[PDB]
This record gives structure tokens, C-alpha cells and sequence, in this order.
């Protein structure tokens, strides 16, 4: 269970599965 959320001007998405 690896949860890593990040938002950048070039890439904005969240990962939590």
C-alpha cells in the first residue's frame, strides 16, 4: 500500500491504490 500524491505545473495527479 504505497500512497504518494503530488501536484506539479507539468504533472498533477494522485496515487493511492
Amino acid at each position: 500500500k504505497w500512497c504518494f500524491r503530488v501536484c506539479y505545473r507539468g504533472i498533477c495527479y494522485r496515487r493511492c491504490r
